[PDB]
């Protein structure tokens, strides 16, 4: 996160760190045994890390649980990033408590103008490269389908929305992928792509999670 602020230890109880020896992506816990993230973050050997604030230090509230499985969206296109969503079932269920908690799924899509919260451990600088330790947060608005298309002619599908500031200066960045965009308590977006980070007229682009609620629900009922 570029241009955001330090969240405060465990104030985003649903934020997940995906680690394969090092944090490579973020995620969102959606129930005792499942995490949603971006399908562009798939690889094998993922250990979900819940209860994290500083990812380089054991501070006491973590649950590190290996992935028993991952299901990348059947229609994921890595080239276009259309359908950038994947589900991660945990080896063991997590103990949910005030500091470790699941986010609820959307029953409706959020519209343009709705302010959300994007969080992650990704790069903070659009200057010399710098990765943090503790979770950064950014409050930011979903933009209009039209400004988003105007900003990326030809690349925005119906499962994509933009969120951010066309002025530049605040955005998500490398390493933030797969993590949350929560608006009014609902996980509405998954951090997916953008052109550079925090640049003028190039906002963050997010998987429109409301489009997948049915697939998610059906997958968790059978896996
Ligand atoms: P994420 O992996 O942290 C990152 N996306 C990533 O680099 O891969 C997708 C990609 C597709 C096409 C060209 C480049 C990258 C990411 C997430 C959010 C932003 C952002 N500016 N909001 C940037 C990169
Ligand atoms: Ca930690």
């Amino acid at each position: 996160i570029v241009g955001g602020y330090t969240c405060g230890a465990n104030t985003v109880p649903y934020q997940v760190s995906l680690n394969s020896g090092y944090h490579f992506c973020g995620g969102s816990l959606i129930n005792s045994q499942w995490v949603v993230s971006a399908a562009h973050c798939y690889k094998s050997g993922i250990q979900v890390r819940l209860g994290e604030d500083n990812i380089n230090v054991v501070e006491g509230n973590e649950q590190f649980i290996s992935a028993s499985k991952s299901i990348v969206h059947p229609s994921y296109n890595s080239n276009t990033l259309n359908n950038d969503i994947m589900l991660i079932k945990l080896k063991s269920a997590a103990s949910l408590n005030s500091r470790v908690a699941s986010i609820s799924l959307p029953t409706s899509c959020a519209s343009a103008g709705t302010q959300c919260l994007i969080s992650g451990w990704g790069n903070t600088k659009s200057s010399g490269t710098s990765y943090p330790d503790v979770l950064k947060c950014l409050k930011a608005p979903i933009l209009s389908d039209s400004s988003c298309k105007s900003a990326y002619p030809g690349q925005i599908t119906s499962n994509m929305f933009c969120a951010g500031y066309l002025e530049g200066g605040k955005d998500s960045c490398q390493g933030d992928s797969g993590g949350p965009v929560v608006c009014s308590g609902k996980l509405q977006g998954i951090v997916s792509w953008g052109s550079g980070c925090a640049q003028k007229n190039k906002p963050g682009v997010y998987t429109k999670v409301c489009n997948y609620v049915s697939w998610i629900k059906q997958t968790i009922a059978s896996n």
